[PDB]
């Protein structure tokens, strides 16, 4: 009841707040416990989680999408992003709030890719793995159960919730092809994994990226350059 | 030189047990700094404890696979198998064996999935994601240059290596697509994300399983049933 109120309240730092200080107080009362039945309880307590994070980029709220990290005291911290997670969610965040953002037909600015440290960190075998780790629990988060009563995504988006995680998930998944065909964009091996995308959004994507790349570092415009041409070539 | 060595002599539980113990030396190290850079080293080094499970899997000898879990301390073990990935690690395992010695062309027996508890484990959505976290790491595992130095994943198996990991990837690739759509497999968006599959590797699953439900209890034989129709309408 009340933790139903806050999840289908508009999306704000306040309700944010509430909702992940409700998420850790159950997830606290499991780390005492090291059973199996715990760590299944703390599993979906994960997800619960990510799914508030996904629900903040998809609403174009990128910044309280960090701060979901931020409000996680670092015990549980530790078990919700784990490993070197903790150091790419910001990365993972903001990769998946740009894609997300041009698969709903956002009209930018986005922040430079070199700028905010994912060019480097795409650089990294090892980052680029826990990105994807990341980019999966977003996905995985806004269409497994996560919650014993529905809650839809997007507050007041009620019959349109299932379109709209649709969308949301093919962006995602998206953001993950970008990292596992990192520097192996244009392989035919590559190419057949855009096959799920929808020609409209396909076009979006090049549109966009074809925008980008205007006055970016050389080496971020042969980037979204082989991203493009991938894409004209699915 | 001396971790080449261990990583080049055939597979036995001597040698299993001196590789994962040099990572684990390594991995000790790490564990007092809590740094970006110790980070990105324990992500490498977890994904060489994978690699040795993966080739333990695909030379057919399941009980190593199993006890590398065994042989790293619970500190390390925390961090590598994650949550959730501690307790599904047997039956990630299991799975992972029989589809790789299947597309290897293995002629059985395997373990009956209710026995050995999977089945159950596929009923539970947490133990799902889990088990595909591990299968997805099994793959990264032998992909990425895990070792700075080149490491046949079959030792003395060189020429055919490649060979051997697009067999092996392809095959974790059927396990994982068996978990995300469980319960699913014949739907059309489903059946679409078998298109990656050789024609012969989906007779040999077809033939595998053919043989595997006989005699099973009801509720595998119609999972093994779906699985089937599946794989003809793909």
């Amino acid at each position: 009841d009340k933790f139903t109120y806050l999840l289908l309240q508009p999306l704000t730092e306040a309700t944010l707040s509430d909702a992940v200080n409700f998420i850790v107080e159950k997830y606290s009362a499991e780390l005492p416990d090291e059973g199996d039945a715990s760590l299944v309880v703390r599993s979906q307590l994960g997800c619960q989680f990510f799914f508030l994070v996904t629900r903040t980029l998809a609403h174009d709220q990128r910044e309280l999408a960090k701060l979901v990290q931020t409000l996680i005291p670092r015990p549980v911290r530790l078990e919700v992003f784990p490993g070197l997670q903790r150091s790419v969610f910001k990365s993972s965040v903001f990769l998946g709030h740009h894609i997300i953002q041009i698969f709903m037909g956002a009209k930018k600015p986005f922040q430079d890719w070199s700028f905010v440290g994912l060019a480097q960190d795409f650089e990294c075998p090892w980052r680029r793995l826990a990105i994807a780790e990341l980019l999966k629990k977003f996905s995985v988060s806004v269409v497994e159960k996560v919650f014993d009563n529905p809650v839809a995504l997007i507050p007041q988006h009620e019959s349109d919730n299932e379109a709209l995680i649709e969308l949301v998930t093919n962006a995602l998944r998206f953001a993950l092809w970008i990292v596992e065909f990192y520097e192996t964009e244009t392989n035919e091996k590559s190419i057949k994994e855009l096959a799920f995308l929808d020609h409209s959004s396909k076009t979006l994507l090049i549109e966009s990226f074809t925008k980008f790349l205007q006055g970016k570092d050389v080496k971020d415009q042969d980037h979204l350059k082989r991203i493009i041409d991938a894409l004209e070539k699915s």
